[PDB]
């Protein structure tokens, strides 16, 4: 059970992170939605009730992420779970032939900074807050769950920056789990396929037609169920799980 | 949830398969333990009550597996879930120079037959029984979960036969999920690390990063329940291993 | 350089194993084609000249493989390299809903037996032969190269048996490398994508006439000589071990 | 044969990139060592003679890489091969309890910027130069080889930033190969284990066989075979003596 756990969920105002918060709060946990000020964070935290609050923060900022973790610790006393869902996507070829356009350096850097450096910035700072917890009976002080993508493995045309960012999350999953093993913090990454979030919601239903079964986009509530299972299962650690209806992405 | 689902669990008399049966029956499902006659299948099925029965079957025998599946379908109405836990292990080097000892072909074949051919035998026969179910509201007719091992990825010295058998389970997970997509059967594989079961029959726990101990069979059972419940998990292998990576 | 090495190449009468033998013999190695009697083995070994001989053997037979290895080792004095290319393919769904047909157990067992158990059979029996070699200055006594397939990773509809057998070769590559590390035999597996060989008749027809469009670049079937070049690089590079290499034009296979 | 090809090798002043340049120039190719101004690049380029020049540049700078590729084109006429070996490493835990010390953001960013963004920076700019080449008889215009690491798969304690950077090179190998397929540029990544370069010079004893650090010239051989094999694309190759890294 997740009842009573405190979860900080980056990208919590929409899509996968919002669905996660709704499921964990419906199961008794407390959630802090960490998302940018221009998001619907405050609306969604109101709708989810008194066990969910909004902490405005950009995951690339050390100050702002420290302030949101400080608010979560003040309000709820501790942090037990962090879910990294904050992310952006772009579709830009390395070299776009009809326009003779090279991918810019700044667009690659922006996707790296939000998705990869932003996820490490939350990990590193939440690990220190989870380390102040007393261990449970099984030695555990917290669980950190990251969101990669099947683009880490079958990146499509146009996905170089996105796939590098998500490959980086995959690549650092095991060394962070090994780093935090002495303090009892599990680190697991989910790699979603194609899900019905603002990111995707003809262009869309072609995509969807490619998922072997079920033959549709993923429902965010399915991601949220996998996050609850990862929190609950004490032995799942250092691993990346595809959640994708058996799709393999073509170019 | 899993309430009302009917599961067939090979290797169900012991270890990971027994723990899986205990958990699903505790959650309201029915389980049929498929295991060899020499096992404690009957006593464990009686202990679990009327929603658990024992069907004696060797998974390399299509006659015995098909009889066990028919007993399950007649007793409980249908089959919704199959979990392949039947398996054996050996630790035999390919070649051992000091004793000039070559791994026998028979010892390799035996592990492939039980672990890999036996798992495929169950999959192919249970698929058509699941195909008889009316699809649920999301189109699903059943879920098949296999047991590979981290030895599919970091096989140790002595594990050539076991690793070939478990790498075959890994390798066929995707094409069987693609085969069965049109009738709504999901296929997922769990790759355990080191677990506390009779398969071990004295320094193993210290290698695991965290938790730094052998896995508890009930943690495998919990992951099985999650795979059964999640409609979108398919064609994937999941390591359940405390972040271990095996050295030689 | 492979000049002077003695290679035993199973599946040597055709396709990838034949091209391998042609390249290695053209670079000065000696090659023993191991392939079934009912094949072009003999003719191809004659066409390749005196450094190429045909040893009839089914890789599922312990006695035939041992007799082919013994023939290589007596004739040429030693065995330095083994290449496993013998294999078969079938396209059979686990369950075919339209025909209400279940994959037979014997069709799965036969593909496992040739592709997986036959490769292990060659490996286990050649390992002791290579361990009689004097180790070179780097400690090496031999190299074993196996052929899996991208089907170990992206098995298609109908490829359950094939992908199980090739997944088995991938899964055992590391433990066999670790087993043979103390006597200096490297173990490497190549996973080809789609190659222009007599094996292609397995695909539908309107599906084979279609392959090239799926390969990003080069946008065509692989040429067997490209597999052979990769085999030569694996034999030459001393530090390649316990690894599987995809050789596929960057394809990822769809269902 | 690589005879006549022009290769730009980042990190060319030392270690794996230098051994690659030595091997390729000894097989008749031409090589441009792209490495920082403070490296020994110019002296190593003179020792290899007229077919090897140095282009001082930091791979994280657009301007300096553009200048380096223009120098390569001006000297040798075209670019056929790029090899990304420029890289750095740190050993810093995500959180170190005994010191109560969080890994700094800046140390992680530095490693990501040189290893990952710097490799993409070279890839994107060299792809435009290789697209100026007429295709060979097989449609190819160039070959780009990157250097990841086994730390992309078994990153050790202290390797978070390095493993993130190297996992990003692995993750982007396939989409970049797919992006550049229509212009005939293959993209392949090598993931070395443990090699005897300045980055390292009991680790030797953990390699199954050969039981030693890798010799840079074995990485160089593997680069030459990737350049020569027309069908290797979108793949990552471990070059590691069968090691699997423990924590
Ligand atoms: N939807 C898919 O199909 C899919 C597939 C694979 C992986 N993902 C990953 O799932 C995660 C969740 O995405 P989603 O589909 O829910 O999309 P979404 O756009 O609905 O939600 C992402 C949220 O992240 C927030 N965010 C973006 N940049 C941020 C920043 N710097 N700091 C703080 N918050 C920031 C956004 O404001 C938004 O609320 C992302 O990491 C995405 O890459 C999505
Ligand atoms: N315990 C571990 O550390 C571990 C780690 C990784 C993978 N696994 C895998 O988990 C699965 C379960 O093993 P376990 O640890 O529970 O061991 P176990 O020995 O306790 O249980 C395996 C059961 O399979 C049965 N079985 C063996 N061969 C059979 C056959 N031909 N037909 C029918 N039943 C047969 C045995 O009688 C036994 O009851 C196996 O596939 C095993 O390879 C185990
Ligand atoms: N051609 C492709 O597209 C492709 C793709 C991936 C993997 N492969 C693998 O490449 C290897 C070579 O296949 P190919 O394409 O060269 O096909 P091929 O049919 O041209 O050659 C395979 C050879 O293996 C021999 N062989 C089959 N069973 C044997 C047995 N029991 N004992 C001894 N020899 C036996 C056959 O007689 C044949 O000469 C096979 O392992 C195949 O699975 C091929
Ligand atoms: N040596 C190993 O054991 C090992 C193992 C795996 C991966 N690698 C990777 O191999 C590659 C080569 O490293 P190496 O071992 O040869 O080490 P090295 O230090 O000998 O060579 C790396 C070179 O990259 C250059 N470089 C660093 N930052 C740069 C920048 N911003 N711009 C331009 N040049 C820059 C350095 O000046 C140096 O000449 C790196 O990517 C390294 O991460 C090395």
């Amino acid at each position: 059970s997740v009842k009573g756990l405190v979860a900080v969920i980056t990208g919590g105002a929409s899509g996968l992170g919002l669905s996660t918060a709704k499921r964990l709060v419906g199961q008794g946990a407390t959630a802090v939605l960490l998302d940018v000020p221009n998001s619907e964070g405050e609306t969604e935290a109101k709708k989810l009730g008194g066990n969910c609050i909004f902490a405005p923060a950009n995951v690339t900022s050390e100050k702002e992420v420290q302030a949101a973790l400080t608010l979560a610790k003040e309000k709820f006393g501790r942090i037990d779970v962090a879910v990294n869902c904050a992310g952006i996507a772009v579709a830009i070829k390395t070299y776009h032939e009809k326009k003779n356009q090279v991918h810019t350096l700044e667009d690659f850097q922006r996707v790296i900074n939000v998705n990869l450096i932003g996820t490490f910035n939350v990990i590193r700072l939440v690990a220190g807050v989870m380390g102040q917890n007393e261990p449970d009976q099984g030695g555990q002080r917290g669980v950190i769950i990251n969101t990669a993508s099947v683009a880490a493995f079958e990146g499509q045309v146009g996905q170089a920056a996105y796939s590098a960012s998500k490959g980086g999350i995959v690549g650092m999953t095991l060394p962070i789990a090994r780093d935090l093993a002495p303090i009892g913090i599990r680190v697991v990454t989910i790699a979603p396929g194609l899900f019905a979030t603002p990111l995707l919601t003809t262009v869309r239903n072609f995509l969807a037609s490619q998922v072997p079964f079920p033959s549709r986009l993923g429902d965010p509530a399915e991601y949220a169920h996998l996050v609850q299972m990862v929190i609950e299962n004490p032995f799942l650690n250092g691993e990346v799980i595809r959640l994708d209806g058996a799709i393999r992405m073509q170019p």
